[PDB]
């Protein structure tokens, strides 16, 4: 309405412009006052597009913004928008000038077993820009991600006889989740065959003394521990996902490590390979200037 | 000598003044200058019985002595004696007082199938303290104790298939080392039926690719996992041994928390059963004053 100023926008940036599906942008915007003054309520909103076959989700942040440690609004990052809102502290800045920084990931949902190149806008004001997102056409590994909607945990998954092969020996897990971050045993959800879903304590109870399958594990020290059993193994497939809780929210990468000792049919055992996986941690930042 | 002025004690007492074999007592011992003046070289000697059947053990230790911060000698504490040895700095000091505490193990070796009592003499100068030492006449625990000649070590055992019975399953061990200390990897020491002896690295590797019982150690999170193949595991007898470094040299406790997975022959598997011990910390501590 009359309380959108984002045409105080300045600049408007994207960088990489072009990404591989699931890959993030970071945004990056400069306002001022050149369109017209900045009140209490008026709000810059960054938009894209978020509801298409290529599109952007933001990582979702509140950050508090301050001009010299003057709390005047803050930075709401959700995954549809981005929104600058200033409070009644505003009021008598003069010369306003801020920045933000924040983070979309960029889908590609196209349905073709090609590559496929497409692009999604994001828009400010008066500027606009597209960041264009490229869709590319084992017995075991351990993957993660942050959530768009859940930046405060990393989601991690132990994928285990991906391909449903004949298993000669048990397999074993030993997973030490590094520092930063603290697993929330509560979280624990471990799909068999796509099909049975098991979830916190009572559900890795019941894999144990259905299936003798057991899940150990140790938030203290952020070790898991993986047993199961040849016969319940033999043409089975297991998903193992867990959640940790970010401790050092300024963190780069939160990595995960794990050791396998397992023999598939007709193969070699495989005896305490490393099978370790790395998240990049997801921001935003922001600040205000005047007098 | 001339120079030893273990006269000046005024007290001496062990707390307690009857254990059990492989306990330990307290001594505590003050002095003054009540016989003679202390000057640089003397020294003050506690000895104990250290050599028979019923026998104390100190627990090595070395405390600098200092009066209102300066340092003006050193309690010595080693397997046969503490003493007590002033240096050039205590030169001029007048109405010089100290106290000193320490820690011997004691140990009743008498050859009876029966209870034992007997006991070792603990002197100092004018004063002499008995300490009576009483000797009293699983498939799997751990234990694990501080070595009289090794005060900044916890040394730690995992001892498995203690009576050699047939075993139905794999064994597996899941250990969390506690806080206040570090797994030392090069000290690694597994017995099997008292007969072979594998160390550190290379032996934890001789192990797994002879027998295919394997022990992987994470020291950044105090993991230890052990599996052993039902194939080595069934007749066999393991002993797991391993030190930590202390950390916090105040602790009180050193624990270490393990859970064990295992059928015996005839029996119901044991499913993450806890098998954790506590080890006492040891010290030593002393003052002097004067003007």
């Amino acid at each position: 309405q009359a309380s959108d100023v984002s045409s105080n926008i300045s600049s408007l940036t994207v960088s990489p412009t072009q990404i591989n599906d699931g890959g993030k942008t970071t945004v990056r915007f400069e306002f001022d006052e050149h369109a017209q003054n900045i009140k209490a309520g008026d709000t810059i909103t960054v938009n894209w597009q978020n509801s298409g076959t290529v599109r952007g989700t933001g990582y979702t942040k509140t950050i508090k913004l301050e001009v010299q440690g003057k709390y005047v609004g803050d930075l709401v990052v959700t995954q549809d928008k981005a929104v600058v809102t200033f409070n009644d502290s505003i009021t008598g800045l003069q010369n306003i000038t801020g920045w933000g920084e924040f983070e979309i990931e960029g889908r590609n949902f196209t349905d073709t077993t090609t590559g496929n190149t497409g692009s999604f806008q994001v828009t400010s004001g008066g500027k606009t820009a597209e960041v264009t997102v490229v869709k590319s056409a084992v017995f075991y590994y351990k993957t993660g991600d942050m959530q768009t909607d859940d930046t405060n945990h990393v989601r991690w998954f132990l994928n285990i006889n991906n391909e449903n092969a004949y298993v000669d020996s048990d397999i074993r897990i030993e997973d030490d989740i590094q520092s930063g971050q603290t697993l929330d045993i509560d979280s624990f959800d471990i799909t068999v065959n796509g099909s049975e879903s098991y979830h916190g304590q009572e559900g890795i109870n019941q894999l144990a003394q259905r299936y003798g399958a057991t899940i150990s594990a140790d938030p203290a020290s952020g070790h898991i521990s993986v047993y199961i059993p040849q016969g319940y193994a033999s043409l089975n497939r297991f998903s193992i996902m867990y959640l940790t809780k970010v401790d050092n929210p300024d963190q780069k990468t939160f990595e995960n490590n794990s050791k396998a000792w397992y023999k598939e049919n007709g193969k070699d055992a495989v005896d305490g390979k490393e099978f370790n996986h790395s998240v990049a941690n997801v921001n935003a930042a922001g600040g205000v200037d005047g007098r």
